[PDB]
């Protein structure tokens, strides 16, 4: 109502119910909006974000809508810290979910996780929206086991320079193609590369990519044209798909539409 634009939520409409933990922007909570509707509430720690730029971008993000993409409901910006209000994902981050051996996943479930993410990424690609830090740690799982892509584009607004470039100690080296590590060339094809690494994370039940190497050693390995190798749970057909994401030449990597088609073909063949 009065005093709030379409991208703005009135924080007075929030009830806080459970803490979900802390990330590099600070705390995240589960709660209700206007008594009834489940939401997650990400509270942005002071000094961590380029806030005015993020708020303008939130307007764009409000217009993104896909069943496998975490939905932004709005932001609370009149106060500090500012809040990001989203759809609630009850089963938490995909990385931790994969590492819980009790799930005893079938490979058909792992392929479905890959398909969920691929659908979201195909949608983002159709909107010429880059994720810029796709990884299992960024994906979330809902109470139905569906995986959704989260934190899309958010790295653009992080002020901690340890996160923002390769020469940084917290940059996602292990999800980056050679042209990003060598020249900072981001594109649709760097999201493709990262998706391949994510498929490897899924099929490896959440192992760290290049687990015996440091980031510096990983960058060398990649630069010399070497790659991750096949997880035990991946069939040769699944491995072919993830490996196609790692062509040295960016232009030879598939699109998300093509990857989706390839994933559906394998599901059909492995059903
Ligand atoms: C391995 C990772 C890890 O330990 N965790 C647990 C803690 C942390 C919980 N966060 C959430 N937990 C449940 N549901 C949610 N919706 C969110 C959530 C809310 C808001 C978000 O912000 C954005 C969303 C989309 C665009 C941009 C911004 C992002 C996520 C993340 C994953
Ligand atoms: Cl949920």
């Amino acid at each position: 109502g009065l005093g709030y634009g379409s991208w703005e939520i009135d924080p007075k409409d929030l009830t806080f119910l459970k803490e979900l933990g802390t990330g590099q922007f600070g705390v995240v909570k589960y709660g209700k909006w206007r008594g009834q509707y489940d939401v997650a509430i990400k509270m942005i720690k002071e000094g961590s974000m380029s806030e005015d730029e993020f708020i303008e971008e939130a307007k764009v993000m409000m217009n993104l809508s896909h069943e496998k993409l975490v939905q932004l409901y709005g932001v609370c910006t009149k106060q500090r810290p500012i809040f990001i209000i989203t759809e609630y994902m009850a089963n938490g981050c995909l990385l931790n979910y994969l590492r819980e051996m009790r799930h005893r996943f079938q490979t058909q479930q792992l392929l479905e996780m890959c398909k969920d993410v691929c659908e979201a990424m195909e949608y983002l690609e159709s909107k010429q929206f880059l994720h810029r830090d796709l990884a299992a740690r960024n994906c979330l799982v809902n109470d139905q086991g569906v995986v959704k892509v989260s934190d899309f584009g958010l790295s653009r607004y992080v002020l901690d320079d340890e996160y923002t470039s390769s020469v940084g100690s917290k940059f996602p080296v292990r999800w980056s193609p050679p042209e990003v590590l060598m020249y900072s060339k981001f594109s649709s094809k760097s999201d493709i590369w990262a998706f391949g690494v994510l498929m490897w994370e899924i099929y490896s039940l959440g192992k760290m990519p290049y687990e015996r190497f440091t980031n510096s050693e990983t960058a060398e390995h990649i630069a010399q044209g070497l790659r991750l190798y096949r997880p035990h749970l991946a069939s040769e057909k699944v491995y072919t798909i993830m490996y196609s994401c790692w062509h040295e030449k960016a232009d030879e990597r598939p699109t998300f539409k093509i990857l989706l088609s390839n994933i559906l073909d394998v599901m059909d063949e492995e059903s």
